[PDB]
């Protein structure tokens, strides 16, 4: 399925100097998120920093969620992943999307303004209601 | 979609001193899981410990699964994540839900009884059957 | 739901000495991926290595994706996880499936040929189109 999602641009560079997230191909599962920074940030081995995106989304449909994931190349080659490992975005969240960037490797890394630093997928979710039982089938 | 899921309470504190997992809002994607412990557990930097939840679920429908994820604040601010990174819960699993808690940071952390230590989402899954071919389209 | 997925065997050991991935039970969410290696690989604490699977898939339907995850036992007990944490497989990717294996613990680990080293789930995905607004509801 396809879905239109309302988005608010919070920093006027988003959609200009810092491109809006896009799907690379018709068959891509995820879109790439970019670092909305004024200057580069040096991240030493072991350290975590919070990177803004300059945007907010409103998924609004409670049957849908988004998940933020590391990029494959950054993660495998540079040890640049997420501090919370995976970021879960609720359908009712309307704040700025923030990225927890963590250096899990041994080499210092320069995070540049505008760099694709994470990816984000939209997946269907189910809200569970618990039915208390003494035994299962 | 919404789904009723059978759950068995294994420790009589679950639903009393240790609240049952709940969705914070109507639009939340995940519910928070709590540590079912008799006493606090100190987790040093680099170490992993297995934390019980005091409950079992039976999803039962093979078109559904659950995934356990770190909490955002614990992960980003405290370096408190999962040892297996993401925990996959099969539709036919009927054992106690166990949480692999890992300190990926530099500061020792006290895991308290009743603390929300992870989150869990229910997602649709597809069972694949492989069709062997010499070439793709 | 169930789905047939085209797969190409790239190494003639896959389906013979190295079994093809299978679901353990009718209710399993994921299938296990095996290391397609000529000889064992020793992975020291902190290090990452790229392990081939000897196969390619073509999901082809843009409403579906796959995610590669650590195994629970390897991750919790041995500190053997993924360097990119979670691996996202696009519906239009036709290359060999590669696994980023990372030792996040303190003990050296021997990766053997044919060993189940990761798992893979197929999940529905939604392609988002962004609708720019001044304010949300
Ligand atoms: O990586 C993330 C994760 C969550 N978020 C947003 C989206 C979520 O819906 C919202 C969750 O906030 P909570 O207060 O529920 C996180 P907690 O402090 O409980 O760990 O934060 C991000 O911007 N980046
Ligand atoms: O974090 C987790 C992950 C799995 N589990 C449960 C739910 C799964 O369906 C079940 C999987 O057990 P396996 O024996 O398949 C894990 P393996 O030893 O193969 O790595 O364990 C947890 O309680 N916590
Ligand atoms: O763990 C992984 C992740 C991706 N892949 C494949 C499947 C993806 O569709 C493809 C993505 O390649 P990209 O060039 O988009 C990754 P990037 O270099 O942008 O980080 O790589 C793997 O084989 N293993």
């Amino acid at each position: 399925m396809m879905k239109k999602i309302d988005v608010k641009i919070l920093d006027p560079r988003v959609g200009k100097e810092f491109p809006l997230p896009t799907y690379a191909t018709s068959g891509s599962a995820g879109l790439d998120l970019r670092a909305c920074l004024n200057d580069a940030v040096e991240l030493a081995p072991g350290d975590t920093t919070l990177v803004p995106t300059g945007l907010a989304i409103h998924i609004a449909d409670p049957s849908l969620a988004a998940m933020m994931l590391p990029r494959s190349g950054l993660g495998h080659k540079h040890g640049i992943v997420l501090g919370n490992l995976v970021g879960l975005i609720d359908s009712d969240y309307q704040g700025q999307l923030m990225i927890s960037v963590w250096n899990r490797g041994q080499d210092s890394f320069t995070i540049q303004p505008g760099e694709r630093i994470a990816q984000m997928i939209f997946v269907p979710v189910v809200q569970a209601e618990f039915n208390l039982v003494e035994d299962f089938d």
